[PDB]
């Protein structure tokens, strides 16, 4: 599809067989989900954003489902304001910005 | 031109009479910018995102040439470690996600 900006650009995410609402976001380098159990072991980050950093945990080779298209990658959880969708998961879904 | 998110999406652009880079930030909702000097008054407002919230200073009607490209809207000066283009601006240039 081709979304515009005028409203955030919110989409329907399956992770861990549960739906939720996630930020597609161009400015975020990663993909971090509010607080959850995910499979596996997980690595320590720290993720600077906006006004500092904070620590999330590193999960890896996760499968989620954004706006009905499948991905495999690193999610990374902590917490964060919103779900976000970054540039790693984005690339695997193909988007691109247009202008 | 259609940018793709292997690497972060950096464009060049033209505030104040100064060149800067910035970045292209769907989950962005407002413009936000590095410290400077900027004609006009302005309103405090505090913006939050991960890590915390920041204090910065709200001009209004502001003219910023995005990669060759005109539009105004309000935009954020404060702390922030990077050039932000939100929403705001995106949308008044037909900035676009694709996928
Ligand atoms: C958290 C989002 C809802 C909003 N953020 C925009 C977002 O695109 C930022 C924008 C951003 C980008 C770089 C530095 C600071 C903020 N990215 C970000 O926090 O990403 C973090 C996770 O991936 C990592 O790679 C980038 C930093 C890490 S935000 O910077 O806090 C923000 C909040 C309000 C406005 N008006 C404008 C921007």
């Amino acid at each position: 599809p081709q979304i515009t900006l005028w409203k955030r650009p919110l989409v329907t995410i399956k992770i861990g067989g549960q739906l939720k609402e996630a930020l597609l976001d161009t400015g975020a380098d990663d993909t971090i989900i509010e607080e959850m159990s995910l499979p596996g072991r997980w690595k320590p980050k720290m993720v600077g954003g906006i006004g500092g950093f904070i620590k999330v945990r590193q999960y890896d080779q996760i499968i989620i489902e954004i706006a009905g298209h499948k991905a495999i990658g690193t999610v990374l959880v902590g917490p964060t304001p919103i779900n976000i969708i970054g540039r790693n998961l984005l690339t695997q879904i193909g988007a691109t910005l247009n202008f």
